[PDB]
Order: structure tokens, then C-alpha cells, then sequence
């Protein structure tokens, strides 16, 4: 398959190089993969997700995601016009309030409820979790982090938009996940984009076109850009028997583009997602 005119994320995963603008990805597109958004929920009603997302929990009065930035990664895990895997089965899970903050015990909450969840579902192909979100190291978040990648989950989290070594930030410190730092569409690592030894790949997190409420769309910026584009290769991967969840991170660290990204500190992976796709 070959989206045109893609939104420059998406162009760059499918690409050796920078500056492209066609998407290319098997027509699979992550069908039978499911990926929960944990995060301040998904506007399910969307043209862009074709029923294709649900909210499964909130931690709050309302499943509703009044913020937008839980819509957007959302689409960009699996929207039809903005997303990497544009058939995977999206499950919102609401563990931010419409300010995009939450309390971690309400995050770890959202993480056990997924692990749970998951088991009631049908998703063949696997199952993802893509955690935009995050604060200072928290021993608790982390593990919470931890226990869902083992639970079989393939758990994508963003390092944090500090411009700092995420060791300091959660769930981005916990080694066990997968660690997505930010880069934008000239290969430079993102000016706000964590770095340091536990990140495990970059994805496109700079000026990232996705839906957002209100059945609209918007690009913004963010690890938390990034970390989708991540979770739908995952899911993307899972569906075409490429990887598992266990071993998707370490997959698409292998295959990723090595070398691309210039501002890359010593010490971090020099690694952009990549889906090797080949016609
Ligand atoms: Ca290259
Ligand atoms: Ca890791």
C-alpha cells in the first residue's frame, strides 16, 4: 500500500531517508493487532478511526476526551488518514483529565487495567499500549511500566520532552519498555526530546498532523508524537508475524534506520522506527 502525500511521520517510517512524502506499509496495516491509548481518552466518534476505537476505561467522570492530545496519538497509532497501523482495533483508556494530567496512581491503575483487559479481547496478531504521558522517576510507574510489557504487552512509552536524560523521568526510565524519543522531519533529534541510554528508538515527534477532538485535526509536537508512530510500527509488525509483543522493541531497534538523526548525545541510540516495507 502507498498513502501519498502522508503526513511527513509516517512518510519517514516507511523511508531510508528524510524528506519523502508517500507512506508505504503492507496492506495488513496492523489488522488483528490491538493497541490501547492510555492517555486523556479517544474521540471514538472520529470519521478518521472507523469505529475502529473505543474507549474500554476512565479513571474520571467522563470517557470523553476533552483535551485532544489522547485523540491525537490515538490517531496516530491508527487513524486511517494519520496512523502507522490504519487496522489495528483501538482501546481508549482515560488515566488523564482534560488538562492532560494524572495522578500515577491513577496511571499505574490504567496500566494493571490493560494488562487485565486485554484478556477479554480479541486480538490475534497482539497487543500494544502506547504511554504518551509521564512525570519525575517514580519506582511505582515504572514498575507498573514493567508489569504490563510482561504481561505480554507491547508497551511503547515517550522519554519526555525535558531535553534531559530520561533516566529521571517515568515510566521513560523503566528499561523493560520500550523508550521512544522525538525527531522532526530533518532528521534532528526534537529540540525538547529526552535522551540518554535507556531510549530504545525515535520516532517522528516534531510538527505530527493527527486527529483531534472535536472530529478535527492538528499537528503538534511531542515524545508524545513520537511514541505512537512507535506503538502502531509495533502493532504494524505484530500483525505482519514480524515480531512479538516481548520482542517488538528490540525488532524495530534492529531494523530502525541507524546513523539518521543528527543531535544525538553520546550515550543514546542513534535509531528512527522504520518498517523495512518493501513492494
Ligand atoms: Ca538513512
Ligand atoms: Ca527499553
Amino acid at each position: 500500500a502507498a498513502q501519498t502525500n502522508a503526513p511527513w511521520g509516517l512518510a519517514r517510517i516507511s523511508s531510508t531517508s528524510p524528506g519523502t512524502s508517500t507512506y508505504y506499509y503492507d496492506e495488513s496495516a496492523g489488522q488483528g493487532s490491538c493497541v490501547y491509548v492510555i492517555d486523556t481518552g479517544i474521540e471514538a466518534s472520529h470519521p478518521e478511526f472507523e469505529g475502529r476505537a473505543q474507549m474500554v476505561k476512565t479513571y474520571y467522570y467522563s470517557s470523553r476526551d476533552g483535551n485532544g492530545h489522547g485523540t491525537h496519538c490515538a490517531g496516530t497509532v491508527g487513524s486511517r488518514t494519520y496512523g502507522v497501523a490504519k487496522k489495528t482495533q483501538l482501546f481508549g483508556v482515560k488515566v488523564l483529565d482534560d488538562n492532560g494530567s494524572g495522578q500515577y496512581s491513577t496511571i499505574i491503575a490504567g496500566m494493571d487495567f490493560v494488562a487485565s483487559d486485554k484478556n477479554n479481547r480479541n486480538c490475534p496478531k497482539g497487543v500494544v499500549a502506547s504511554l504518551s504521558l509521564g512525570g519525575g522517576y517514580s519506582s511505582s510507574v515504572n514498575s507498573a511500566a514493567a508489569r504490563l510489557q510482561s504481561s505480554g504487552v507491547m508497551v511503547a512509552v515517550a522519554a519526555g520532552n525535558n531535553n534531559a536524560d530520561a533516566r529521571n523521568y517515568s515510566p521513560a526510565s523503566e528499561p523493560s519498555v520500550c523508550t521512544v524519543g522525538a525527531s522532526d522531519r530533518y532528521d534532528r533529534r526534537s529540540s525538547f526530546s529526552n535522551y540518554g541510554s535507556v531510549l530504545d528508538i525515535f520516532g517522528p515527534g516534531t510538527d505530527i498532523l493527527s486527529t483531534w477532538i472535536g472530529g478535527s485535526t492538528r499537528s503538534i509536537s511531542g515524545t508524545s508524537m513520537a511514541t505512537p508512530h512507535v506503538a502502531g510500527l509495533a502493532a504494524y509488525l505484530m500483525t505482519l508475524g514480524k515480531t512479538t509483543a516481548a520482542s517488538a522493541c528490540r525488532y524495530i531497534a534492529d531494523t530502525a534506520n541507524k546513523g539518521d538523526l543528527s543531535n544525538i548525545p553520546f550515550g543514546t541510540v542513534n535509531l528512527l522506527a522504520y518498517n523495512n516495507y518493501q513492494a
